[PDB]
């Protein structure tokens, strides 16, 4: 089995528009929640979101590029070419069929869709743009990132929801794991404020509709009533350990284990006492070949519905018996929101960030404890701390169940 | 980890049946699944001709509440799933539910689902839209339903990698029982993608064919071919680690044997100059078997009936195959099928297994006009029964998604 190394970092977020800014603010527990302004929150019961600030794509490409793009596949390439150049990886034509791309969406183009379909309702089929469909298919996040490269190597998109950007990277690791690829850019990505994501996500009552942007998202509160949405994308380098230190890439810290389960119970109601979560968590932990007590802190999936939370703590203590009480863990969707299938990418980079600079960033807004949410969630404050093991989360809807596993780099 | 991998069940919904007996007894007849449009009026749209479904009712399947909380393409995936499992004569019990997982992509998910609850928003207003439209449209559910049907906790995920979907998922579900993740998965592709925004976008970027003729519209490899013809449909395999498959007495088809996976990064839509990625992906699948190149007996070719693909994928197996690639057979189910799009891969894996247990290649129809430039043997008009060793499948997608699967005859 080969040893991967995570070399380069890359990410558009609520919290900032590259990874130090979006870290500082998480550290500092900066929330990246406010008003809706993409839609009109006139027509929905939920009234705050999650929104990048002050991000024009023409910083980065031509207007020409950028209008055959969806917001999600703008993001996308964004934080993927942030990424590499974090990297330092020069992707010449001799490496180029060993550097691969596996970048996920929960939603693809959905502005792309609703605006085209307008235009099919006003104007007619032959009036529907010859770019409708590539703009729309999430695999176009993976498919402009690799041509933005020249990444020719093993190339996917993978499609779960919450845990999308957590199976993603997941996938990735396995892939250079089992010798197909040397470098994987690989994360998720999300453009979801759209019409139909707050109308459906609304109708389902899965979103928050606490008008107040300073207790809206509150992971593990009493008082908790749903999730915020964000949007945003998290994209990392992942890369063979000896193809690394050839080349003297920085490194940040390993990857070391990958579980996925499904709860086959419910199409978006977690199942009872988090059974489904507790089996990833031991599956990532096996792939690690390492003792539960072993992990530091864990990134928690913690969106700030009542299930999410109460079932995730259950999982926890679960797979952790004491130990659960001893270590660390918090919810950075207090500050980001939930950025749906970007969720992951973004919580991986603060997970490996966690470790690189010895700092558990903090779940803001708990202000009234819940006694069925009884683990230390890091209130308020980080905690510097020298971390060796971090755990993060993706319970994602339609039971979806995606657990990874960092490491602390080692020679 | 490295596993053996065989195929214990296959289940499928084509334009050529609503079982895989029938799906393959035509396939090997030379008979034709195209007609007339009648799942969406085709008088405003240049495409007239369609693969669709003959005589499905879900109804007969499900009760009627269960089916209107489906979009078609999860319908498709439900139906195909159970009959590969019954196939199968699998009885996930209690021990074995973990290690029971589920890999099934969809190109687009359900779209249908999208445009008439986005319909609904314009007209009715959100109030009006479904609580049921996020879990129905998600390209996820197809996994996530089956999930629940079959009670499978294993390894989850779903690939949306456009035309390469459904081989993608069966090579990704391949390389989890190899490494030792699951015992069984239950993998393939879904699509339901005869849409009003389907044919719309497909028609805009010129990709379909406006040939009106249902006798000649799909005819790979033929000098006057002009576009692909959609079609619809499931096709879901059974794979399963070797051990387990003989202490439950389980039937074996043949097995997995290689699985490769490029990016072309060239343009969106284009397939890359001479077929150089696909060669590439090939060439991976190849080497991942552990074979020479002349111990491929027949090729599954991708074979959409686009002026482009046909003639890179003829580069491209020359390219890999040297002088054998006059000497193997190389044939298009597309020619009766139509282009299942994410389900392509899915249906184009059973035929390719059943080839080697059956020992009879299916031919590509009508071809009438020998093209200079795709002079390579396409098994014209009628099925030639041979005995063979090694299949290969190509999925050679829109966004220059390269997927090749290989399989090999089972003892
Ligand atoms: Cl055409
Ligand atoms: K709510
Ligand atoms: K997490
Ligand atoms: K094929």
């Amino acid at each position: 089995k080969k040893r991967v190394v995570v070399t380069g970092l890359g990410a558009l977020s609520p919290l900032g528009n590259d990874v130090d800014t979006s870290w500082n603010n998480a550290i500092n527990g900066v929330s990246g929640i406010g008003p809706i302004t993409r839609v009109d929150a006139e027509e929905y019961p939920a009234k705050v979101a999650a929104e990048l600030k002050d991000f024009n794509v023409e910083d980065y490409m031509d207007k020409k590029e950028a209008r055959k793009m969806d917001r999600f596949t703008q993001y996308a390439v964004v934080a993927a070419k942030m990424a590499v150049e974090d990297a330092d990886l020069n992707i010449t034509d001799e490496i180029a069929p060993r550097v691969g791309v596996w970048v996920g969406s929960g939603f693809g183009g959905l502005e792309t869709l609703e605006s085209q379909f307008e235009i099919f309702l006003t104007k007619g089929p032959r009036r529907v743009s010859p770019f409708f469909v590539p703009m729309m298919i999430p695999d176009m996040a993976t498919g402009q990132i690799s041509i933005a490269l020249g990444a020719k190597g093993v190339n996917s998109c993978t499609v779960t929801a919450c845990a999308t950007g957590t199976n993603s990277i997941g996938d990735a690791f396995k892939v250079i794991q089992r010798g197909d690829a040397d470098v994987m850019v690989t994360g998720g990505t999300e453009a979801p404020l759209t019409r139909m994501s707050f109308a459906g996500f609304s109708a389902n009552k899965a979103l928050s509709t606490n008008p107040d942007p300073k207790t809206a998202s509150r992971p593990f509160d009493k008082n908790r009533d749903g999730f915020v949405m964000g949007e945003g994308a998290g994209i990392i380098v992942l890369e063979e350990l000896e193809h690394a230190l050839a080349r003297g890439a920085k490194i940040y810290g390993e990857i070391v284990g990958y579980g996925s389960t499904g709860d086959a119970y419910h199409i978006t109601a977690p199942a009872q006492d988090g059974e489904g979560g507790a089996r990833a968590m031991q599956e990532a932990i096996k792939d690690a070949g390492i003792a539960p007590e072993e992990i530091d802190y864990i990134n928690a999936h913690g969106t700030s519905t009542y299930y999410n939370d109460k079932y995730e703590t259950m999982a926890i203590k679960t797979v952790f018996g004491e130990h659960a009480h001893k270590l660390a863990v918090s919810s950075t969707k207090s500050m980001t929101g939930h950025l749906l299938g970007a969720a992951g990418g973004i919580e991986a980079i603060f997970s490996i960030l966690a470790i690189k600079e010895g700092v558990i960033p903090p779940t803001i807004n708990i202000q009234t404890p819940d006694e069925e949410c009884d683990l230390d969630y890091v209130p308020d404050e980080a905690r510097r701390q020298e971390l060796n093991y971090v755990l993060s989360n993706s319970l994602g809807f339609g039971g979806h169940n995606a657990t990874l596993i960092f490491k602390k780099y080692q020679s």
